[PDB]
């Protein structure tokens, strides 16, 4: 029947466009959220109003705790409770706030939420998808411009970092099962809702393909790809999608 | 109407699975080749077949020389004359043996085919695909996934290879404001050279991670639709690894 | 007065022999140490012996934790409380041991032991250190892994923490250049091997590096460590220099 | 006896305070110049003063040619011609200027020029010294740290740096069996252009991290003379960057 996938943080922004271009590829998904209940069951409904039975939602915190292992394997024995099967897992569900290592949240909060969704979540969602094991495989959001760091966001950039290293690792270890396990590393896109358009437009200005930041289907576009037959011998490989911005010199 | 792609070395191997992937996706094609003149037109004659007048073929020497340049303007003037526009340039053509440090053909000659085909060519196309330039332009650079763990005693190849990852990212960023994306696809073992002993080639096949196999043509040339196609409209500077994890594998 | 330097995990191995080159260099030490203590207290009476008044050893453990922000901003103050300086710091303690993704410490302790050790503690390290600065050659040097891009297998864990604190040395580097403290790595290959390795087993390993087909002493990845911290590379800053003998350029 | 290192482009600069450096810890030197004979002279002159028959000067262009390999084998023998050894080498040579994609030196002038002096030639004078061995003998490239974020319009430049990298991991690997070590110094910003006013220079100047401020020569010497030191024994294959922090920064 239809492959089913996995995405995190699917309810809104780039997670989404990659839940909704997997579904228009075939898949039933998995809808993962944390906070955003009504965007999550909204994008569910449209998705079954197309095909029935075909999306669900499935909620947890990501943040790295003595649970989460329990919330990971959760989400993955959702897809088999609802679908019977588990092809693809998206690792997109991710924190992004500085850190500064000279001065409400307590640092084992930060180390916790920051290192727990861009790592340690990926690494538990990977073992349980493992696990409970056609065309199997795993797409890390990566950054870009993980060696030409923001100022003051060492813990999002070591979560970013370790999220290459499991990629490359996972891709070693599960090849023998038939999982390839893959990245695709955003420059700018959808911007934090936070940021003024000032602070927005100064970004854009910097990018040399286009002067302005992906949409979210380009980076979907980028994972369908990798989770394609024309990918089958693609694994341990990061495509960035960044418009040359980490090409570009201070 | 139709846009045209030319691809260096298209006679054989890799070149000629890019070129029949790009002919079935809709491009016209520049079948380019050095020696294999019969191989080069038994393959046009096979996509002309399919579409007419869709495919011509283009000689070239790509080793680096005082008439490298003309030699490289005269490939991408072949695609303009045959089609009227030419959209993309993937440089595959590449000389590839060893050379000791540590001690036929003279090293200058070495130097101007394994520096000259695979990276110098790559240049020169490069600097005429863009003067002679909606569209979705771009070049794609055929690399080595194994550049930082390079074979024994094949200096020269490298230095080229590790040349055209330069290219590929200068060219990315001088080339963005003019819409031409730049990238590459690094295979790891895909079709083993020829010469090369049947022990040999399975000693390679069995270091794959995924399913201890080389890729085949076809496979690498998925990786080059891919990032001509609109899927990769923002992808640029992009070196995508087609290596079944060989590059993750340690000694 | 003479500068100082805390080393964590320096009771033994590379650890050690970086602790006893800085000593010799004239740095008085803070010798961490978690569950060898006897090792650390008899290296600190071998330097003390040197020159008085030169070591003192800290106990901590460095796994994450709740109290793993006290414990680390506690060896930084035991650098301040001893010597009333702190000039270096040196992250070496580190957790090392297979996490296979694919079937008896639960994956939740191995997390806060391998991402603790050779990520999170030296961030809170970095911080504390950074925080007690806000003539002088302030500078961090972290023990990374010449191999973190080809990796062992079934190692994610380990190579997770190892890949994170190539991004602290460079996220670090970036912000504290303004305070004039440089953030720098080594990277080993192979050097000292586990103790109890066989030989024969030892030997495959040591076949692999092309120069010289052996591992590195610890004085020589030491070595490293000394010329970082030195004037001599007083405009490095986010550079991780390999000391693996070429192992990393040997293909499979 | 003491040892013996060549130095290329060692007239001024970079070139001159490295061998100012070596020459401080002990070793006999070649200064290798092409342009710079006067400069070349006086620094030998000084180095004389200091110690008697320390230092020769040699002549040559380190252009691409067909006599190119010969000019590498001569700058090699004239360090064992002088000094009957030759234990370092250091490839610090380099031409630099923009190359521009799209539109007096033809073309194949400056492939041979930037690729010739970046890479082409160290790598002759590596084999050189390497088939002239019979101690601690190693090479240290002239690498740059911005390889990766290259200058608008210089991908000739960008791409002889690339190879040089290359260069540097495939002899590393190829030599150690013999015991020579090769490695590298990528350099940020360290002397500006002669050519570069001061306003410019700031704005090169203001990006640095650590500093705002470009290394000294001194400052790139240093970890030159870390790299062929014994405290290095162990190292090969590596590029340490010199560069306060400047290839960390985003656009
Ligand atoms: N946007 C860009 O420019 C850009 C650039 C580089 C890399 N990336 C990477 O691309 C991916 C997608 O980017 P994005 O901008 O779409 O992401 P985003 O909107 O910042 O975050 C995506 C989702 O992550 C979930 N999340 C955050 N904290 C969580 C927790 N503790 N537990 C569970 N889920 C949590 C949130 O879900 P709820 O809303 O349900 O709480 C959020 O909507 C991320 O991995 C990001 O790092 C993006
Ligand atoms: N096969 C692999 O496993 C592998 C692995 C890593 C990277 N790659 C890269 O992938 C690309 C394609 O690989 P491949 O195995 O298909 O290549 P290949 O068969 O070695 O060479 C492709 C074509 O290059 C042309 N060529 C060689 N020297 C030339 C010269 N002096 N002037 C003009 N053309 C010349 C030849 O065309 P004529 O036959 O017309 O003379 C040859 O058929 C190459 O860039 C290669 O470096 C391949
Ligand atoms: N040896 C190699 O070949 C090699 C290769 C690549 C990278 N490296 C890196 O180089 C550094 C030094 O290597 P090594 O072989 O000397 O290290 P090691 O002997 O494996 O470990 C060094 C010390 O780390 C401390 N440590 C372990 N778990 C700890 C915890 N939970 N809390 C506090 N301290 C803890 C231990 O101190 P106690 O004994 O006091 O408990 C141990 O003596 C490490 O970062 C390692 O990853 C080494
Ligand atoms: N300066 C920086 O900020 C910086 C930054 C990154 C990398 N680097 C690298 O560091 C090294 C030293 O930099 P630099 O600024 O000192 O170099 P430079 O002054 O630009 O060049 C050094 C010497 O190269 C020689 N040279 C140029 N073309 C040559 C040819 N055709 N044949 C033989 N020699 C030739 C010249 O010798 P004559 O004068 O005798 O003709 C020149 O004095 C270079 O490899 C450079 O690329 C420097
Ligand atoms: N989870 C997320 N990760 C990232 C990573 C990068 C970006 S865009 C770049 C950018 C850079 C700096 C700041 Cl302060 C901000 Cl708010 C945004 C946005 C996001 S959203
Ligand atoms: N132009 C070409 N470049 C390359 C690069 C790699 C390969 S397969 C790997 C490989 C590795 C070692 C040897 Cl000795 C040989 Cl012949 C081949 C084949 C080719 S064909
Ligand atoms: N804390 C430590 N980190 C490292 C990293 C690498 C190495 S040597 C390589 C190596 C690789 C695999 C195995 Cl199983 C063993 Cl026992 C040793 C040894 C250590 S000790
Ligand atoms: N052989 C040489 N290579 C280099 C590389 C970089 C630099 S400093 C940075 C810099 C950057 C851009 C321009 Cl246009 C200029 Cl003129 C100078 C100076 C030199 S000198």
């Amino acid at each position: 029947e239809a492959p089913a996938a996995v995405v995190t943080g699917a309810a809104k922004r780039i997670g989404r466009a990659i839940a909704v271009k997997l579904h228009q590829t075939g898949y039933r998904v998995v809808i993962h959220y944390h906070n955003s209940a009504e965007a999550a069951v909204s994008l569910a409904d449209e998705l079954n109003k197309e095909r029935s039975n075909t999306a669900v939602v499935c909620q947890a915190d990501l943040t790295n705790s003595n649970v989460l292992p329990a919330s990971c394997e959760e989400i993955i024995n959702s897809c088999f409770r609802a679908f019977g099967r588990c092809d693809v897992l998206v690792n997109n569900a991710s924190a992004f706030y500085p850190t500064p290592l000279v001065q409400g949240k307590t640092v084992e909060t930060q180390v916790a939420e920051l290192i727990g969704t861009n790592a340690i979540a990926p690494f538990l969602l990977t073992m349980s998808f493992a696990q409970r094991q056609s065309n199997l495989s795993i797409v890390n959001l990566c950054d870009a411009m993980v060696d030409q760091p923001c100022m003051a966001f060492s813990l999002y950039n070591m979560g970013k970092h370790a999220l290459v290293g499991l990629t490359q690792s996972a891709a070693l270890e599960l090849a023998p099962y038939g999982i390839r396990v893959n990245g695709v590393a955003p420059g700018v896109s959808l911007l934090p809702v936070a940021m003024g358009e000032e602070e927005k437009d100064k970004w854009r200005r910097k990018v040399p393909l286009g002067r302005r930041e992906a949409s979210a289907e380009q980076i979907a576009d980028a994972v369908i790809f990798l989770v394609s037959g024309s990918a089958q011998y693609i694994t341990g490989s990061i495509i960035k999608v960044d418009g040359g911005l980490s090409l570009v010199h201070a």
